[PDB]
Order: C-alpha cells, then sequence, then structure tokens
C-alpha cells in the first residue's frame, strides 16, 4: 500500500484528561481531521526510531463509531513506522484486558477506545484513551506532551487503502511502498490472554466445583450489554461451568442496549429486582469496560464497595494468588469509607490513603508497596494489572464464599461483629452554580482552620461528635514525588467517623459537590440497620456547618449512594 | 497430579501402516490396554533428556473416540516426562494443520488422531497417526521402532486424575508429583496458524475479488462432515467473502452423517448430482483428515487428480508462494497419469517418479528438489508443508480461474491441446484368488520380457500400439537410499500411452487387482471426445495380453475411479 501525508489544521480542545480524550460521537465525525489529529499526535510521542519495534495494543468496548476508529488507528500506525498492532477480535478488547495484554507482551502502550460508564451510540460519547508500557493509563507528563502536538500539527502520515479484516483471528501482513520491512497486524481472540491471567490467580477448580456441583452457588451476572459480556460468558458460564441462563444481557451492544453501563441499583434496577424473588445467592452488575463492579446478595442484600474492599482484605489469603506472592500493602481512596482500615491495623500491613484518581495507585504498584485498594465508586482492583477490574472483584468474591461455605449477608454480618460497620453514604449535587458551590468550600475550610475548630463538639441526637481533625487534603506521592493539593475537606471525629466535601466539577458554571459521610458503629446491636437511619444525625450535622442548602438552595440531594 | 505406573501385556498386532495405525474403532474401545500402549509406544521413541523441552502436537477429524484418545495422550505425555502439548481446540486439527503447526513452533512431532478416507462412528474405523520434526509422517525407521517397542512393552507410566478441557483456549497449567517443572497444554484455535499460512502463499486479495465481486464465481464446496468444516467456512466463507450457502455439510459429525469421507464419484455424488444442475462454475469436496480434495467444473466437469497437478503446473506462477519461491522440482507417484510429465518436460524443470504413498515426496521436499507434487488418489501438495493439502490445492484453483478469467472446462481444453490428453481411469479388481492374480501377473511379466516384445505392434479399433518399453517399477530414494522393487508392471508404448499393474493383496481376504489405464493422445479432434471410449483400445490390449477375465472370472471391474 501507499503512504501519504496530509496537510491538516490543528484543534485547541484535544486535551486528554486521565481518562484519555471523552468527547461527542458527534465532534469526531464532523470535525474534519478530529480522530486523525490526535490519533497521529498519540504515535508522535512515540520515538521515530522506536516504531518499527514497536507494538501496540488496540481494543475498545464495541460502542457506536468503535470500527472506524480502529481502523483510522491502523491506516495512521502503518503510515508512521509502527512495527506491530495487536487488535483483539472485531476490535472488543475490555480496559483490564488491555492492560493485561500490553504488559504480557510487553507493548510500547495501547490505545482504549472507550467512554468507560459513559453512554455510546450516535447521540451518546466516545474517547480515545492512551495506555502506557506498565499496562496503567499515561500520566500528566505524556498527557501534556499528545496535548502540546494535537494543537501544533501541521500534517499526519496515513495509508489510504490499507483495510484490515478486524472479524478473522491471526496474522496479517502489509507491504508499504519501498519499504524494506512489513507492516504487521496481529488480530487476537478478546477473551483467551486475560482469562489465562485470571486462571494463576484463582482457582478455577474450587470455582467449578463452586459454580456447577450438586450443591452448587446460584449466580445472576449482568454485564449491562457491555464488552464485559464475552467475559462472563468464556470464564463464567464455559470454563467454570456456570449455566448460561447465569449471564444476563452479556452481548456487546453499539449503544449498549439504551442504558448507561454503570455498576449501581438505579442504572442496575434490572439485578435488583432478579435479586429480591430469593432465587439466587449471588448478584453482579458491571460497567462499560468492564473496569468496576457493584456486588448484590442474595434477596437484595446491596454490598457496599467500600465493605468490600475490607471483606476480600480480610479473606485475601483465600485467593491463590496472594497466598504466593503476598500481601505488600492495602490502599484506598480518602474519601472510601474507613472499613479497610480497620483490617490493615489488625493484620498489621500498611495502608495507604490516597486522592481520587487510579494513577496513586499505580504508582505504589511499580514500587511494590500496593497489593488491594479500593475506591467508594464500585472499584476495586490488585496489582495484577495497571487498571481496575470488575470480573477480579467478583471472581475474588466467588472465591470467599467457596472458601466459608457462607451467605454474602451472614460474611458481612460476621465482618462487622468483628471489625465494626462503618456506615457509609455518598450525597450527589449535581447541576449546582460555580460561585455558589465555590463560596460555600472557602467559607467551610476558613470556618475549619480556626485555632479551636479541633476540639468542639456536634450533637444530632443521643451520640456526640467531636472533632479531632481538620483539613483540606494534601498527597505527596512517594513514587513520582508530585504534591496533590486541595483534594477533599476533611472533618474527622474523635469516634473514627468521618465527614467529607469534594467539588468535583470545578472549572466549570455548573459545579459537582460530593458529600461522603462515614460512621463508625461497634454497637453489634446498632451493625444491623438502614444506613440512612443511623447516618442521619452526622448528615444534618454536614449540612449545617456547610451551609450547603444556603449556597446552593439544594433541600435535597440529586443521588444518594 | 499423581503419576503412577501400569503394568500391562503386550499385542503382536499393533503394527503402524505407512498412514499411521488405522484398525476399526472395535479393536481400540474392546481391547484392555490398546490404545494405552500404542500411545506410549509412541512417546518411548523420545529420548528421555530431551522430553522437558519437547513439544507435541494433537488432533483429529472429530469422528468417534478420538476425544477419549486425546484424554489418554494428555495423561500420558504428562507422566512420561513430556514438557508441553500444543492441541487444536475441542481436539479438532487437520491434518495439514497439524503438519503447519509442528513445522512453525518447531515441534518434536505431532499425534494425529485420524483414520483419513476410512469411516467413523461406533461400527467404524480408527488410527494413531504419527508425525516426526518436519511435519510430515513418521518413516519406516521410526515406524518400525514404534512396533518393535508395542511388540515387547511390559508396562506404560499415567497420570489418571489429570483432565484437560479441550474446550477451552489458553494455557492450562499441572503440577506433577516429584517433578519441578509444571505440564503445559497450550489450546490453539483450529483454523488460526493455518489460515495465516495460506494467507502467506496466495493473494487473499484477488480471491475476495473473485468469489464476492460483481463476477461472482459460484461455488460449492462438500466438507463431508469431516475436519475441514471449520477451515472452510472461517477461511473461504467469512475470510474471503463465499456465501454461507457455498459451504455445504462443512460441520464435523463423529460418524461423518453415517457416510464415508472420501472425494471420489462414487461417495461424493450428491455434490455431482448439484453440479450437474448446471447453476454452479466450480465445485470440490475433502477427505476426513482434510489432506485430499476432488476438483468439479460446471455441469458435473470432472477434473482427473493426475490432470489437476498438470493444470496448477502449467499455470503455477499465478501463485505468489511460487513467484518468490521458485520451482525446485516436480513429482508424481507412478501409478498416476503422464499429464504432469508432459508440463515438466516442456520446461528446464526435474521430474520424479516415485512409489504412492507421500512419505517419498517429503525426501524430495526436504533436500529442496521439490515444490509441487500429486497422487492420483485426489492429492495435491506442494512443498509449503510435509503433508497434503487438499483446501491448498482449491485455493490454487480458485488462484488459476481469477487470473484467466476463464471456467473449468475451457483451461482443460487448452491444457489438453497444448500438452496432448493423457486419458486417465482406475479399474479396481477387488479380492480375486491368490493362485489366479500371482499367476496372471508372473505370466504377463515373463511375457514383457520376451527379447521380440520391445517393438511388437498391438491394434485395436483406430491406434496402433507399439511396445517403447516394458518393466517391473522399481524406486531408489535420493534420501533414504533404500530401494522399493516389483511396485508394478509397466507397459509402455513409443506414442506416449501407456498401462500399470499393481497387484495389492492380502494373506487375509483376499488380493486387488489394481488397473491404471494411461491413454496417451495428440490429435486436435479426437481428445474432446467420451474418456470410456478414447480408452477402450488400451482396456482391451490390457485384458488381451495379461489374459486377465480369463484367469480371474473378472468380466467387469468392480471399482471405478
Ligand atoms: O494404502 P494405499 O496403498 O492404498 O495408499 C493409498 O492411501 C494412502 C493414505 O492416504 P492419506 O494420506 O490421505 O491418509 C495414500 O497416501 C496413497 O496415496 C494411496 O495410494
Amino acid at each position: 500500500v501507499k503512504i501519504v501525508t496530509v496537510k491538516t489544521k490543528a484543534y485547541p480542545d484535544q486535551k486528554p484528561g486521565t481518562s484519555g480524550l471523552r468527547k461527542r460521537v458527534k465532534v469526531f465525525q464532523s470535525s474534519t481531521n478530529y480522530a486523525e489529529n490526535f490519533i497521529q499526535s498519540i504515535i508522535s510521542t512515540v520515538e521515530p526510531a522506536q516504531r518499527q519495534e514497536a507494538t501496540l495494543v488496540v481494543g475498545g468496548d464495541g460502542r457506536f463509531y468503535m470500527k472506524e476508529a480502529i481502523q483510522l488507528i491502523v491506516r495512521i500506525a502503518a503510515a508512521n513506522g509502527i512495527g506491530r498492532l495487536v487488535i483483539g477480535q472485531n476490535g472488543i478488547l475490555s480496559t483490564p484486558a488491555v492492560s493485561c495484554i500490553i504488559r504480557k507482551i510487553k507493548a510500547i502502550g495501547g490505545i482504549i477506545l472507550t467512554a468507560s460508564h459513559n453512554p455510546g451510540g450516535p447521540n451518546g460519547d466516545f474517547g480515545i484513551k492512551f495506555n502506557i508500557s506498565n499496562g496503567g493509563p499515561a500520566p500528566e507528563a505524556i498527557t501534556d506532551k499528545i496535548f502540546q502536538i494535537s494543537k501544533t500539527i501541521e500534517e499526519y502520515a496515513i495509508c489510504p487503502d490499507l483495510k484490515v479484516d478486524l472479524g478473522v483471528l491471526g496474522k496479517q501482513q502489509f507491504d508499504l511502498e519501498n519499504k524494506f520491512k512489513p507492516f504487521t497486524v496481529e488480530i487476537v481472540d478478546s477473551v483467551e490472554a486475560y482469562a489465562t491471567m485470571l486462571r494463576n490467580i484463582f482457582d478455577f477448580n474450587a470455582l467449578k466445583e463452586l459454580l456447577s456441583g450438586p450443591n452448587r452457588l446460584k449466580i445472576r451476572i449482568d454485564a449491562m450489554h457491555g464488552v464485559v459480556g464475552p467475559y462472563v460468558k468464556k470464564i463464567l458460564c464455559e470454563e467454570l461451568g456456570a449455566p448460561a441462563n447465569s449471564a444476563v444481557n452479556c452481548v456487546p451492544l453499539e449503544d449498549f442496549g439504551g442504558h448507561h453501563p454503570d455498576p449501581n441499583l438505579t442504572y442496575a434496577a434490572d439485578l435488583v429486582e432478579t435479586m429480591k424473588s430469593g432465587e439466587h445467592d449471588f448478584g453482579a452488575a458491571f460497567d462499560g469496560d468492564g473496569d468496576r463492579n457493584m456486588i448484590l446478595g442474595k434477596h437484595g442484600f446491596f454490598v457496599n464497595p467500600s465493605d468490600s474492599v475490607a471483606v476480600i482484605a480480610a479473606n485475601i489469603f483465600s485467593i491463590p494468588y496472594f497466598q504466593q506472592t503476598g500481601v505488600r500493602g492495602f490502599a484506598r481512596s480518602m474519601p472510601t469509607s474507613g472499613a479497610l482500615d480497620r483490617v490493615a491495623n489488625a493484620t498489621k500491613i500498611a495502608l495507604y490513603e490516597t486522592p481520587t484518581g487510579w494513577k496513586f495507585f499505580g504508582n505504589l504498584m511499580d514500587a511494590s508497596k500496593l497489593s488491594l485498594c479500593g475506591e467508594e465508586s464500585f472499584g476495586t482492583g490488585s496489582d495484577h494489572i495497571r487498571e481496575k477490574d470488575g470480573l477480579w472483584a467478583v471472581l475474588a468474591w466467588l472465591s470467599i464464599l467457596a472458601t466459608r461455605k457462607q451467605s454474602v449477608e451472614d460474611i458481612l454480618k460476621d465482618h462487622w461483629h468483628k471489625f465494626g460497620r462503618n456506615f457509609f453514604t455518598r450525597y450527589d449535587y449535581e447541576e449546582v452554580e460555580a460561585e455558589g458551590a465555590t463560596k460555600m468550600m472557602k467559607d467551610l475550610e476558613a470556618l475549619m482552620f480556626d485555632r479551636s475548630f479541633v476540639g468542639k463538639q456536634f450533637s444530632a441526637n443521643d451520640k456526640v461528635y467531636t472533632v479531632e481533625k481538620a483539613d483540606n487534603f494534601e498527597y505527596h506521592d512517594p513514587v513520582d514525588g508530585s504534591v496533590s493539593k486541595n483534594q477533599g475537606l476533611r472533618l474527622i471525629f474523635a469516634d473514627g467517623s468521618r465527614i467529607i466535601f469534594r467539588l468535583s466539577g470545578t472549572g466549570s458554571a455548573g459545579a459537582t459537590i460530593r458529600l461522603y459521610i462515614d460512621s463508625y458503629e461497634k454497637d453489634n446491636a446498632k451493625i444491623n440497620q438502614d444506613p440512612q437511619v443511623m447516618l442521619a444525625p452526622l448528615i444534618s450535622i454536614a449540612l449545617k456547618v456547610s451551609q450547603l442548602q444556603e449556597r446552593t438552595g439544594r433541600t435535597a440531594p440529586t443521588v444518594i449512594t
């Protein structure tokens, strides 16, 4: 094929955040050279001499525009001298799988076509996320580099006639005009490399007995029409032995079936209705690219993501990987409940409180200091890859159920009776105007930082709350030395309870206030009650010191989790 | 997994024939330790110090018993010290694919569970074919050493508890007692490695234009329910774009649908009748393990296997592989017609007449002296692997058709006019009485050695046949040094015509007299007339000169090919 040089006109808004470049599908399709300029910038950060012996892993969640985005990446990678492209079959490749294949075949990096839980289709979103050699997402130093080139780009090289058949497995070789070495495209089976990794981390024999035996565990997995569908079928139904009716919605639809692939009780309300009937012992829901999960137990019993990282850490050695590799350390994001801390302190293992964002967990994994990590936003993982893994959290839960012979409910009741219950809730204030939310945060910060606020007592019913610590979260990363200031206002009470405020939506007229309430309760009689009824006294106090209603006009949150 | 040693009793009839151990399924499942002893004998030929770093490839055509036998190969190969086994998914792997994979991954050899053109099922045939490092079948020195061990084996080693699942792709590792290194079973896709090899041999673009473009060559490919099924759908249908309706009987059945998987005019009768409708331009059928093929043109136009090698050799440069590799030499088996010979002599390329049974061609291929070869038993191939390849011959005919743009009947009319027509037909005289057959052969042998025989003139209807050479065919292989004598009575005439006698019998049921007629014709008009009438003179002369019906009682040929 021939290598053509196209003279282009640069764009100012192609700034890749740590989730890559997420935009509307109509933007990439209408803006001439939009996807082509960004794809060319990604390969331009790769040294020209490093390209011929370099491999790029490409894959996506199967949403609308993904097939044409992969075909564009092939034409540009070839014309730029990239030696080999490992593409998943039909372009399908889950985010945890892209991280597994990059580390397995020593790839220089990978391009993941996905907007995560963000909707797909002609009127949905589309994103291009770049991962580097360690399998993790590209860091700021690299995303800034891609941004500088995407806005100064005068030209881009492309092979217009190069057309690869994405549905056929195997190697495809293309000869480029007058070029001595051939361009190679390797189409891999979407699930195989990822399933071989899990087969070593877990005990697929104890699990086969658990899922398909006579006295077996009856599960129900909702893949939400996203990229984790084929992975549930091939691993949980085919190899582990669970009946095909266990894996529900396991077929990737380009529009996710007009639904949002996000693991939460309202977006995954169908699973919640299937679990109330009492027919199944374990239920689980996933996201677009399969790197997050929602664990449900019998009769609808919701397992909070913060309590889930504490259950796996309390039963970590029932998983073969950890028994052989050892637990190098535990970690959680600052807003995540204190349930993990109880376990890490009793087990005498290192605990790390990091700011929101997977990169902080990656830095500690690459430095051999982090084994298990959790986020309150449905996220659990481990140093097996450099991204979050929804299906790994589910097989880790099924491993604990098989080792203990107990129900999801009895394992958590047992956990709260040993460490105590960290009642957790997150209040989301969605389309809030910037000036009222920013002023609210500055006032609360000036109030907290008063020389007498530490020691102050708040009371909203029976128990009283004494403030022992009050600060605006600041983290110094021990690996790259970075200093992440202004990460969240924390009111830490002497009984272990916390109230956290986070302004997520910052640089925009529509700001988003995230309010996290964490109430610790060692009282064995109070541990089995409704979290909103026990958290009411501490929520009322958060609303009073923040003057939230007064600064935002909000008498109620948009979403409660 | 445990390693136990089973004491056994040896068998006198476990003799590996030229194409492996072909035998009725009844002997394999009824006789205790039958398959176990032969599999252990094959693995015993592997020097102990070389077993850990040795890989064996395993796969079969999918017939009855193939799955239980593969589970026996895994346990015995693991307990014997073999470090790695590469098996096709579900155990399904065609003979040409097994040869491709062995040569590609540098395997020590491979064990193919297939009885080829023999039928399968509870009351059918079974067979364990052993191939060596070069990808081809095990030579006499190796098959005979396996026979010497099976004849005297006193015990075998086995891991009873080991049970791998052929359905799941990927790497599976198992730990054996007192073994520092783990056992590896690598399940590979049945078509991938094989499709990549054909993708570098033929131009898949021109072929996609031929089968899916405006003209659309309406083909019909019958897989006879054997192993080539998945290979036809994945390569000819999905990749090259041929409408699913073209792939008839492409699903591997353990009983082959209650029929012989043999591509000849008697067993592949359905496909011929469907071709005689006039709708399709090209038709083809394959056998059990997939190394054979039957070529049909519009209206049922049968392309004789001996002429088919000559066509591919006359237009051999239409295929990219031979353009870049060149032609080291042509070869055929002695019984096969002289059509290829007429083509070989029209060029500066060597020609080899070899004894029937593919193993002879391999020796010429390893010494880089053979590029294209074929046998009148519907077998065609090339140095690209060390086995025959029916799907290769089909894509080679589709390559010739895309270059020529003519119909299968016109390509052969042009061929028969340029080199003349070598009329060929196969008269198999089934089960005759031993004394009458040996005497007929001895009588005609002495008659062919009469001092006044060469130069004598035969005459029947229109052609006068003068004897130029008359001998009893014997072979000296240039690589192994062996001398195979009395292979067949060759009555040769100076015009280019020939008659062949191959008395293949047994000290059991009876003796078969294989009559091959090779009537060469060079007249522009007579060549387009029916083979049965045009061959008539040489057929009567063979009967009158050998006194056939006279010493055998056979007035009509039992088999006709
Ligand atoms: O045994 P014979 O003498 O009748 O030999 C016949 O069958 C053998 C097995 O065929 P395959 O390689 O397809 O399994 C062939 O190689 C040989 O060409 C043919 O003459």
